[PDB]
């Protein structure tokens, strides 16, 4: 049985007609942000399906084509996720063994012309917008984000609370594989990379799914022992510190890089039939740090406006978060048409406890301390959707 890198290399070595079956090519893709969770989840789903299909858990229930895991960014952008690069290096997964947007385009182009391209979704529950023209059918979903209630016939269809999607993927496959210890060993570093970064080392956003996934990994990684030592948890701590420091490291990146490396885009519907195109960048350093590293406030804001225009956005929002002295802090910066941004912010400012520190809503660029440190992009987006629905048009 192949390890994860061996499986990926094997996929790369095959003709596309041996990956597709009866003129269906099946993939598994995460979300447009391509974070640790999206990448770990997609690779894990694809790998577990492969092991399941060739083994004896799937005796008298046959079938089962290969699933190509896709990371939904240009290959070159992987390097902006220094945490992910570290986890892959540790499992000896080479970038040339992975499949990015370019690879998915090559597959679509080189497959026979009547082949359907179907997708499992992990770490999202509707198809990333940029892939809507490539994916014919959604066949299955496992996710932990707000349920959009689409593709209700998907199999599986798991959209449940979880610190990490990777926990849900792992647990689903663990049951189907009857706890196969070799599989657990082979995926645990990648899985733990996602779970630990998502839960800040099992201290935040922890759900029953995460606790169970961690318990299963510990049981395998410890093996038969008389006494459980502190070593396993110490090793998880050192691993977490390595990944966290790297996620927190955006030194040397351009403003464009920083804005695009953890980014999501939406079209909100309002009272007008025209929607609001809005992008949200999640960033790991405070605005003052960003300004100092990028030629000062004015230079930085100009680069933001450039990014906005390039992505065709009515509104660009930056959400920063950091920790110092055991205290969490957040900021929210918004750029867009003065009319719309003032109305949006005025409608969410109480809930997010926003305090202006820069700019002016009448000017279309404004910067706020966000004293509601619990609200992440996952909450900010619904708050802004609700605000936008109340605007006159
Ligand atoms: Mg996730």
């Amino acid at each position: 049985r192949k390890t994860v890198p061996e499986f990926l290399a094997h996929l790369k070595s095959l003709p596309i007609s041996k990956i597709a079956s009866n003129d269906v090519l099946t993939i598994c893709v995460g979300n447009e942000s391509a974070d640790m969770d999206s990448i770990a989840s997609a690779i894990t789903y694809s790998y577990c399906q492969y092991i399941y299909n060739e083994g004896t858990y799937s005796e008298e229930k046959k079938k089962g084509s290969f699933i190509v895991p896709i990371i939904d960014i240009p290959r070159e952008d992987l390097s902006l996720r220094r945490d992910v690069m570290y986890v892959l290096e540790k499992l000896k997964i080479k970038e040339e063994e992975l499949f990015f947007i370019e690879d998915l385009k090559s597959l679509k182009q080189n497959v026979s012309q009547g082949t359907e391209l179907n997708s499992y979704l992990v770490d999202n529950n509707d198809t990333p917008k940029n892939l809507k023209n490539y994916i014919d059918n959604v066949v299955g979903i496992i996710d932990h984000h707000f349920d959009l209630q689409k593709h209700l016939d998907a199999e599986p269809r798991i959209v449940k609370v979880s610190g990490s999607c990777s926990s849900l993927v792992f647990n689903y496959w663990y049951e189907k594989l009857q706890g196969d210890r070799e599989v657990v060993m082979n995926i645990a570093p990648l899985l733990m990379g996602a779970i630990l970064i998502d839960t800040s080392n099992m201290r935040r956003k922890v759900e029953e799914s995460d606790k169970l996934a961690i318990e299963r990994c510990q049981a395998v990684l410890s093996g038969a022992v008389n006494e459980v030592s502190a070593q396993g948890l110490e090793d998880s701590s050192e691993f977490y510190k390595e990944i966290k420091s790297r996620k927190n490291d955006i030194k040397g990146f351009s403003v464009s890089d920083i804005l695009k490396k953890d980014y999501k885009q939406f079209n909100f519907q309002g009272k007008g039939h025209k929607g609001l195109e809005i992008g949200l960048s999640s960033i790991v350093k405070r605005m003052s740090w960003l300004f100092n590293e990028h030629g000062g406030e004015a230079d930085f804001v100009n680069q933001c406006r450039r990014f906005q225009a390039e992505r065709g956005l009515d509104v660009l929002v930056l959400l920063t978060s950091w920790r110092k002295a055991g205290d969490s802090h957040r900021e929210l910066v918004i750029l867009g048409d003065s009319n719309v941004v003032r109305e949006l912010i005025e409608r969410v400012s109480d809930k997010l406890q926003l305090q202006l520190f820069g700019g002016n809503l009448d000017g279309g660029v404004a910067m706020f301390k966000q004293l509601n440190v619990e609200a992440t992009r996952k909450q900010v987006v619904p708050y802004l959707e609700e605000a936008y629905s109340n605007l006159e048009e």
